[PDB]
C-alpha cells in the first residue's frame, strides 16, 4: 500500500507554488502595460 494519502499531500506539496505563482504572475502583466 505504497504511496497513500497523495491527493492530500500533494495538494498541501503544490500549496508553495499556489503562492509563489500568483506573485510571479502578476509582473509579467504588470510588465507588460
Amino acid at each position: 500500500g505504497l504511496w497513500s494519502k497523495i491527493k492530500a499531500a500533494g495538494k498541501e506539496a503544490a500549496k508553495a507554488a499556489a503562492k509563489a505563482a500568483g506573485k510571479a504572475a502578476l509582473n509579467a502583466v504588470s510588465e507588460a502595460v
